[PDB]
């Protein structure tokens, strides 16, 4: 193990809104395969329906679309129609409350999935334990 293992609560029997505390944006996987983050609520494209793969490791998928939340190997997230092991994120609790959502592929790396203030997604090697972007709160749809 190259990280802890504290878990969220919560469990996966709803599909949910991955909602980013850094700039409140909830991440999104458009149709054409790209991922990034809104602040409408509206939008058919941020429910998302996680699975739990082993305990901790999940997969994280648009229920609009049917993609799967990867990460590339040089650290983007892309939406995939397939699952593969980028596709694994190990889910962690964080600060005692938040989701984290470490990449399994690199986590040695320490990449995450995380979202700027401004909406983009961060790439890989730019995340890091601390940053208010890797920070997630699931939340009904």
């Amino acid at each position: 193990h190259h990280h802890h293992f504290n878990l969220p609560p919560g469990n996966y029997k709803k599909p949910k809104l991955l909602y980013c505390s850094n700039g409140g944006h909830f991440l999104r996987i458009l149709p054409a395969g790209t991922v990034d983050g809104t602040r409408d609520r509206s939008d058919q494209h941020i429910q998302l329906q996680l699975s739990a793969e082993s305990v901790g490791e999940v997969y994280i998928k648009s229920t609009e679309t049917g993609q799967y939340l990867a990460m590339d190997t040089d650290g983007l997230l892309y939406g995939s129609q397939t699952p593969n092991e980028e596709c694994l994120f190990l889910e962690r609790l964080e600060e005692n409350h938040y989701n984290t959502y470490i990449s399994k592929k690199h986590a040695e790396k320490n990449w995450f999935v995380g979202l700027k203030k401004n909406g983009s997604c961060k790439r890989g090697p730019r995340t890091h334990y601390g940053q208010k972007a890797i920070l997630f709160l699931p939340l009904p749809v």
